[PDB]
């Protein structure tokens, strides 16, 4: 029969974070982030904590699931809220188009890093890689991922 483990995380992540830290009782248990599979970091529990490295920018979550597994240990798992229909995000060469009347928009890029913010619509002139595009309405926040060529 497994016994438990404790483990405390933080209940939320910005949407530009590029590490999540993980505290835990038992060393040698791994800690994962992942998006329905896509897993977007791991790290394993070394003295008390694990520092997850993110492979990629989560700025394209709302949230992200926390899975830690340890050798004959229950799993424990947390939900964790990303932060940072009514539109639209365009992708015409290397301008990203995103309109939303009343909404904020944001645009990161593929560090994370937020490299644009605008009410209600923004044409943003891009480089080659990939971005995520936050709408952010009243009640909802929707996301997009755009890849610009």
């Amino acid at each position: 029969v497994p016994t438990k483990m404790q483990v405390t995380a933080p209940a939320n992540i910005s949407a530009s974070a590029q590490t999540f830290e993980v505290a835990c009782d038992y060393n040698g248990a791994i800690a994962t982030l992942s998006d329905d599979g896509d897993m977007v970091g791991t790290a394993i529990v070394k003295d008390g904590k694990a520092i997850i490295k993110l492979n990629e920018s989560i700025a394209d979550e709302t949230n992200l699931t926390l899975t830690v597994v340890g050798y004959n240990k229950v799993t424990v798992i947390k939900d964790v809220k990303v932060e940072g229909k009514p539109y639209t995000v365009a992708v015409s060469g290397k301008t990203i188009t995103v309109e939303s009347p009343a909404a904020g928009l944001t645009i990161f890029d593929m560090n994370g890093r937020r490299v644009a913010t605008a009410k209600n619509r923004m044409v943003f002139e891009a480089q080659n890689g990939v971005y995520a595009v936050r709408i952010a309405t009243e009640g909802k926040t929707y996301t997009e991922k755009v890849i610009v060529k």
